[PDB]
């Protein structure tokens, strides 16, 4: 299938334990599709001051379309020092790996892959 339906926990910012993918944007985009699909894969929703708390690169989830189920149609962007890799929609918030964290809330979302 193009797109997978997912429901993505969302994790308090200071509660994440891992918080980064890796260490390239290919390595990031790579390790995010893999967490994705093996359902291992958090949501932290971008404000003032999480960004700097988070590890870069970065991958977004960004709205791809204007919702199929509820979920909302979404594609990966990465960042890395002020450059994106990857051109969508608004940010739902920025993916980090799940190891077990209590989420506050769910992010239903239909995942180009």
């Amino acid at each position: 299938k193009t797109h997978v339906q997912l429901s993505l926990p969302v994790l308090q910012v200071r509660d994440v334990l891992v918080r980064g993918f890796g260490d390239s944007v290919e390595e990031v985009l790579s390790e995010a599709r893999q967490h994705l699909k093996d359902g291992t894969c958090g949501l932290v929703e971008v404000e003032k001051g999480v960004l700097p708390q988070l590890e870069q690169p970065y991958v977004f989830i960004k709205r791809s379309d204007a919702a199929p189920h509820g979920h909302v149609m979404v594609e990966l962007v990465a960042e890395l020092e002020g450059i994106q890799y990857g051109r969508s929609g608004e940010t739902l918030g920025v993916l980090v790996p799940h190891v077990g964290e209590i989420p506050v809330a769910y992010r239903k979302v239909l995942l180009r892959k």
